[PDB]
């Protein structure tokens, strides 16, 4: 489409078949995080919403599609000695809702308006990731439909044959 | 340039003047997270690497440029009653190193190779965010130069007048 000084919003996406994985109690020593990502690449699972958070320990979280969810954690567990973790967390009752677009990163107001919209329909955010081209949140599947609606409303979308330049 | 089935890597970026902000002890109730982002938008600070992690409480983390770092936390603190947090964390001795590109998200191996490269020069990852178009990590400023080098080496870049289609 239009593929400027204001952000372009091309749509609202949603995926109901999502899994959330947390590796708990990772040594904060160089090498260990890399093993986590190598294991996932070796197992051929495309991951998203990835983050690291803090003992001398750290946790890593990501999502992936449910269908490969169990394959992910198995691979991960098969390397419990080499990766130093104490626990693997798993949540397959969540879905991802997203604002797609471009140039979103210089306008933090978009993210705030994104969240204000979900809050207004009492949607709870479990994870959030943002980029130039996507703002995604992870929530329970029971709330995906009201989230999509709220987003469409808040941003004047749409078709989605519509795109918008939002101010 | 070239702006395919393999990822395009257009460069390695680095920014030494970075600040890391953590809002600690946020009520996991709809509305509060949105207040955090609204405060930042109101204060006109472009944020990045944003994440939410877990009591009934949650934490949010992000980065921004140092020059506006203190303005961020001030704004945040000015709303300590309305936002429910117990603590604000602040780190201005870190920098961001990034792999720029497109189509990176279907190849988790890139992220793993990214991390393997930093691990090999004993760089510690404090934050990581990934997208189709950027993989960034936050580390101490004392390690930025060796990180940039290691990345260039690992991915056959570059100029950066070079771009690569990596396999």
């Amino acid at each position: 489409s239009i593929h400027m000084e204001d952000p372009i919003l091309t749509g609202v996406a949603h995926d109901r078949s999502e899994a959330k994985v947390t590796i708990v109690g990772l040594p904060d020593i160089p090498g260990y995080a890399a093993k986590v990502f190598r294991a996932v690449a070796d197992a051929d699972v495309n991951i998203d919403m990835v983050l690291q958070n803090v003992d001398g320990k750290t946790d890593i979280t990501f999502t992936c599609s449910r269908d490969v969810g169990p394959a992910a954690v198995e691979k991960l567990d098969s390397l419990r000695n080499e990766i130093g973790f104490s626990q693997l967390l798993y949540d397959d009752h969540i879905g991802k809702v997203s604002l797609i677009g471009a140039g979103m990163r210089s306008h933090p107001g978009v993210t705030a308006t994104f969240c204000e919209a979900l809050a207004a329909v009492g949607v709870n955010i479990e994870l959030i990731s943002t980029s130039e081209i996507r703002i995604s949140v992870l929530c329970r599947d029971t709330e995906l439909d009201k989230a999509v609606v709220a987003l469409h409303e808040a941003f004047g979308l749409g078709g989605d044959e519509e795109a918008t330049v939002y101010a």
